[PDB]
DNA sequence: CGGCTCGCGCA
DNA sequence: TGCGCGAAGCCGAT
């Protein structure tokens, strides 16, 4: 549909219609930025050949109940600071509260738009609001992957086992599909307050507030500062100061030597592929910048292929055969120790390492990556059963990260406790084939007791 | 058939 | 710390 910078297979019908004679609507939801959108720039360019303006509706659903202050607050604050940059380019943004697909169906006809956009997400939830929106209007429905480098159904057209078969496939496809973004141009066509959804909205979830005995709240915001410009700055300051090392203390908890970018990620308040760009264009050493690039590239994108491909992708049944079959032979196993949900909220089982990884995630929101292994395969060891300690991770995983609730997290939940996109290893009690990790394998490879120090 | 994102013994 | 091996099941290139 137009453009010369922009790429039709990033782009697909959910629904055929008579194009009708109002604004194009950019149904925003995972994307939440101006700048490095193709959601954003694909609805733009619809709106330029149409000779009619682009605007955003954004729906805020009774979703962040189910979370905490710390995810509310980072979005929000994100969105305040969205609605001014769109403002700037003359994009009037519209906020909404309620089940998507009852809102933006009303929104659609009561502003008499006449086409309607939305980013990509192969979350569930997603997808039934997109089949309830369907059935509500009679204009054309289109959506963008403005999420992945590669757009998820082009990368591959089935669930990959592993990585080394999709690594490829995704390589393949970048010198296609890895390129600038073009501006976003000013809407040349003139045409709920967020602080009051804030204080709505935190004034319902203190009440279940993660707190220390003396009732002072356990989450520190000062070391993640949320929206756009604060994204890219943290992103330049990785390029700068960590990306050379990257390679070598990656897997240090003790060193802050990651990106920190997932928050910003998860949100969509940075784009994976300005990011890719430039480290490319850096010049850093080449094993860090091959590290780097795997992770933000290839263990990124087939975690959306995971979810996209697997409708049971937070389930037991979507764990590949082996390790279904391994898992339920030893379900009768003694375990050394069996805690519950609150035990392992609160940090309080016999392994220090596990309780300090446990407290890194309650007081920072962004557990470290070596770490979420160890964190995760724990819960399997001390549970009562395989689906116990899927549910356990996961509610911990999506209550408390502040890059929870994402294709990301279901997969490497996936892969600690399931072995998806891993394979077999040594036989044991409990766990069976599934890899192991062990207190003394961590002792070995950084300074545990630093560690434990820093998080009690 | 070859090669896949641990623990372990050994410089 | 850095390396090379062991223990495991399967994909996919033929
Ligand atoms: C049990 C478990 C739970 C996790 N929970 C989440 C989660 O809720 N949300 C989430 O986004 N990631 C999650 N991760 C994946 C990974 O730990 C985080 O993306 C990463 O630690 C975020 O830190 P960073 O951006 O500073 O990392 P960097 O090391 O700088 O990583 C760069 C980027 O690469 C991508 N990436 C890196 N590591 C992984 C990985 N294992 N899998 C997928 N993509 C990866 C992310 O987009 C990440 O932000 C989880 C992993 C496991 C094993």
């Amino acid at each position: 549909p137009r453009g010369s910078h922009m790429n039709p297979k990033r782009i697909r019908a959910l629904k055929s219609g008579k194009q009708g004679d109002g604004p194009v609507v950019y149904w925003m939801s995972r994307d939440q930025r101006a700048e490095d959108n193709w959601a954003l720039l694909f609805s733009r360019a619809i709106a330029k050949e149409a000779n009619v303006p682009v605007v955003v509706v954004f729906c805020l659903t009774d979703e962040f109940l189910e979370a905490g202050i710390r995810q509310y607050e980072f979005m929000l604050k994100g969105l305040q600071e969205l609605e001014v940059s769109l403002s700037r380019k003359k994009i009037p943004s519209f906020f909404l509260r309620g089940d998507p697909g009852e809102k933006i169906s009303r929104f659609v006809k009561d502003y008499n738009a006449g086409t309607l956009v939305t980013d990509f997400s192969p979350l569930r939830i997603k997808n039934q609001w997109i089949e309830k929106v369907i059935s509500g209007i009679s204009i054309p429905f289109f959506e963008v992957d403005a999420h992945n480098v590669v757009p998820c159904w082009e990368a591959s057209q089935k669930h990959e086992y592993a990585a080394h078969t999709f690594r490829p496939k995704l390589y393949a496809l970048l010198p296609e599909f890895l390129e600038e973004f073009p501006e976003l141009e000013p809407n040349s066509v003139t045409p709920e307050t967020l602080s009051d959804v804030l204080e709505t909205g935190v004034k319902a979830l203190l009440p279940e507030r993660a707190l220390l005995k003396n009732k002072d709240p356990l989450f520190e915001p000062w070391h993640f500062e949320p929206g756009e410009k604060a994204a890219k700055k943290v992103m330049e300051s990785f390029i700068a100061d960590r990306l050379d090392s990257y390679g070598a203390l990656r897997n240090d908890p003790t060193k802050n030597m990651l990106s920190n970018l997932s928050p910003y990620l998860h949100f969509g308040q940075i784009s994976s592929q300005r990011v890719v760009l430039e480290v490319e264009k850096a010049e850093s050493n080449p094993g860090s910048k091959k590290a780097f690039l795997d992770e933000i590239l290839i263990w990124k994108e087939i975690s959306d292929n995971f979810c996209y491909y697997n409708p049971g992708y937070d389930g037991f049944e979507s764990f590949p055969s082996w390790a279904k079959e391994s898992l339920n032979a030893h379900r009768n196993d003694v375990r050394s120790h069996i805690y519950t949900l609150e035990e392992f909220e609160a940090g309080k089982t016999h392994d220090p390492l596990w309780n300090a990884s446990q407290m890194e995630l309650l007081s920072t929101g962004k557990m470290h990556g070596y770490t979420r292994m160890y964190w995760a395969k724990k819960i399997l060891e001390w549970s009562e059963s395989p689906e116990k300690a899927l549910e356990i991770a996961i509610c911990l995983n999506d209550r408390y990260e502040l890059d929870g609730r994402d294709p990301n997290g279901y997969a490497g939940i996936a892969w600690s406790i399931g072995g998806v996109h891993d394979r077999a290893w040594g036989e044991r009690e409990v766990t069976g084939k599934i890899r192991y990790m062990s207190y003394e394998g961590c002792k070995r490879k950084f300074d545990v007791k630093l560690y434990i120090e820093k998080y009690s």
